[PDB]
């Protein structure tokens, strides 16, 4: 009758090794295992849960559309989806917008797009798709190819063809591969599952140009950068670099699962009837939900909440890094992190996790590398004093 | 300030044409559009709104979790999640389940799985995926490729290889393709999109044997036909037929985006740790619905009730059809149902679906030659009485 961590060993494909212990209720930045211990989350859901957990006010959104309807299919639009558009419309460079389930739709989306715009413009001929090393785009065929970590794709080929790979940060390496064969050059602009490595502007500023100049369109992957993450409400918009599209998903439902792929006029417009779809996404619970989101979200007083986070989380990590001596560096954006160990403590991230968690604080890891944080947009103060207290505590256990 | 069905082409990326009212609430088979205007939902979301519209008990279902905690992302388990795992396995031939989004990233999972398995056991060489002209498997790339409708998949070359599509319900056909290169084998037991076009039993035991005599594995695409749409939990209970491999959405979550892998205890075994994953998949707010979803549907006097409803259509459609003379032949499973068209009438389900909207019923189509039904499980003997006099104004108004 209980439901137990051995049950998960038990019944679950296992493509996961998830914690010991399991949550059953969260408030805000705290988790609740299932013996009643008690954790901060520094790991935000992946960097979801931006309002982090039950939130009274996502909570009302949910229960109130929830009243009136869920769901009836893309053969009807509604107006909690069409609101959402106009939010998105209003708050970035995009003037149109596609709703779907998760980051990995939103970038097949992206690419299918990429790819229909050039066979439509200049040829059949044009189809290659530039990504760079440790680029994480989703787990579909498609986007884990165009991912860049081959351990992720060897195993199911034959992958599809056209994809190359550039050194991410390295202008000249993408010069070398971005010619005018390619419809589509795809970037994070802050790499999250590789190491929290954040775009020179250079870079950004290189990748537009290339493209320009040969015609691709310039996607950006959002999806763990967006919805105020970065203390802006996208990337593009720190770094002043517009992109052609731009894929979001994570923090924009706040929990519940949504991704969007927003898009200039031009580009849109080759999407035509029956050439795409999803039969989940732009439902108005989804909407209702993500709708909510924006609107706390797209705030100065959040956003600029979250640079001060950023600094909170920085000192302190420091203060901790002068006196333990794990980390090399501390990287990142907003209330995106990465502690980069040394080379005397390489490859051991995710011990650090555990101990972590053994001390009742979540974070999460990019490679065994980087201890990466991704709190809670609206993170008080004293949660992140005590979980950087915890994390502490974890470091010394760890050090011996 | 209002919301417009103009503001729809203005701001959304158009790949859906939606009718041209809005739907603003539900509650069981009945839908309000903004004009107050009412309509029988006979589409049921694509049969995805099993128990119907706003659904009480989904509902509470929905916000007990919600107050909880809705995510956290796979570095962590749940009880819901897991509760639900177990429902799965009880119920069908299934060890192990694997959760995502939606079916598209069942079906993906589904695959990969596939071609992980045959380069495990195997050996690289063995790659190919068998699957049928007409089918529908979702729209990523790797899914839509799989999919058997050239048109979308055309635009957005290259597709990845090894894939060869045979003629659906021809065993010749599936045998010239099916051999010890191959994979995996994935088959709707009733192609949905393409036509509502039943299997026969000797065809999926044909493919069964064949999978069985060249090590592939057989994947059944339950998505549109599973969750008690054909009369039983699943088709393959229907047919007698066990796959491999079975994937699941749509009714799952009864409105709220779900998709699952069932798997045999030997396939999941080959999903290692890493080599495949998702971010919202599996999250309580998802699993504590579809978990009450499962617990109502699962049921005798439900399931008994999909026949009886069968009947219901089935005896109704041709006393119109009697009339009228439309339609060449009735066909489906449960409350998956087809209404062909004689060859008078090819290629206007469109039309007699737009004339069926202005009388207040909501149809879908399955090509231009199919008007499909895809009713809520639970819909009442009087929604389908008065939903099917308003068909037949449609259809008398249609026929001129």
């Amino acid at each position: 009758q209980p439901i137990t961590r051995e049950n998960f060993d038990e019944w679950m494909i296992p493509v996961y090794a998830p914690a010991p212990f399991i949550p059953v209720r969260g408030e805000g930045s705290r988790l609740w295992d299932q013996q009643g211990k008690e954790y901060i989350d520094f790991a935000g859901g992946i960097a979801v849960n931006a309002l982090g957990h039950a939130h009274p006010e996502l909570r009302e959104a949910l229960n109130e559309q929830a009243s009136k309807f869920w769901h009836t299919g893309n053969g009807y639009t509604n107006e909690p989806v069409l609101r959402l558009a106009k939010k998105l419309i209003d708050a970035t460079f995009a003037d149109r917008v596609f709703f779907c389930n998760s980051g990995a739709e939103a970038n097949e989306a992206a690419l299918k797009l990429a790819r229909k715009f050039a066979h439509d413009r200049y040829g059949s001929h044009k189809s290659g798709i530039v990504a760079f090393k440790n680029a994480f785009h989703g787990r579909t065929l498609f986007t884990v190819s165009a991912g860049g970590q081959p351990a992720y794709s060897q195993d199911f080929a034959p992958l599809p063809a056209d994809i190359r790979h550039a050194a991410y940060n390295d202008i000249n390496s993408a010069s070398a591969l971005i010619d005018d064969s390619t419809c589509a050059v795809i970037v994070e602009p802050i790499q999250g599952e590789g190491g929290v490595v954040p775009a020179s502007n250079a870079f950004l500023q290189g990748l537009r140009e290339l493209c320009n100049r040969h015609n691709a369109l310039l996607i950006f992957d959002e999806v763990q950068t967006g919805v105020g993450r970065t203390g802006e409400l996208y990337a593009y918009m720190h770094y002043g670099v517009t992109p052609d599209l731009l894929t979001t998903a994570k923090a924009l439902g706040g929990g519940f699962p949504v991704g969007a792929l927003l898009a200039t006029e031009e580009c849109a417009r080759v999407m035509t009837v029956g050439t795409h779809g999803t039969t989940y996404g732009g439902n108005p619970l989804a909407s209702a939900v993500a709708g909510k989101v924006l609107e706390l979200i797209n705030t100065p007083e959040m956003l600029n909440g979250v640079k001060q986070r950023h600094d909170w989380f920085v000192e302190r990590l420091n203060t901790i890094n002068h006196r333990y001596g794990l980390f090399s560096e501390v990287r990142g954006l907003g209330l995106l992190i990465g502690c980069v160990l040394n080379a005397d403590y390489a490859g051991q991230a995710k011990q650090i996790s555990q101990e972590a968690a053994k001390a009742g604080v979540m974070v999460l890891i990019a490679g065994g590398n980087v201890v990466r944080f991704a709190p809670a947009l609206n993170v008080s103060e004293e949660e992140v004093t005590t979980g950087l207290d915890r994390f502490a505590a974890a470091c010394e256990h760890f050090v011996s």
